[PDB]
């Protein structure tokens, strides 16, 4: 139920605020989502401490959101936690934008960090709109 494709998610991240929220722009967003879950919308991932990580974004129950699991939830984002394993990432973008106005921005997402970070991440965006098919693609914010 709806793993994306690369220039789907990338525009969808478009359509919702995160190019260049805090900092980060698109292709970092679409490279911590592959690395976190490979676009898939119900990942799930248990831990040694009691926590689960969900959604697209692999957001932790610690934390974040609330499966009634977790001990010491603390459940910033005030969303159960189930409603980031679904189709539509209003909720994954509403509680991410959250994660990075909590710390130093994106170093919660571990999979940003090592194997996004320090790459030219503009990459990922790249080919498209929504896959366009015309030599790479494009273009939205800092042209310069």
């Amino acid at each position: 139920m709806k793993v994306f494709g690369r220039c789907e998610l990338a525009a969808a991240m478009k359509r919702h605020g995160l190019d260049n929220y805090r900092g980060y722009s698109l292709g970092n967003w679409v490279c911590a989502a592959k690395f976190e879950s490979n676009f898939n919308t119900q990942a799930t991932n248990r831990n040694t401490d009691g926590s689960t990580d969900y959604g697209i974004l692999q957001i932790n129950s610690r934390w974040w959101c609330n499966d009634g699991r977790t001990p010491g939830s603390r459940n910033l984002c005030n969303i159960p936690c189930s409603a980031l394993l679904s189709s539509d990432i209003t909720a994954s973008v509403n509680c991410a934008k959250k994660i990075v106005s909590d710390g130093n921005g994106m170093n919660a997402w571990v999979a940003w960090r090592n194997r996004c970070k320090g790459t030219d991440v503009q990459a990922w965006i790249r080919g498209c709109r929504l896959q366009q098919h015309h030599l790479g693609g494009a273009k939205q914010a800092g042209d310069v």
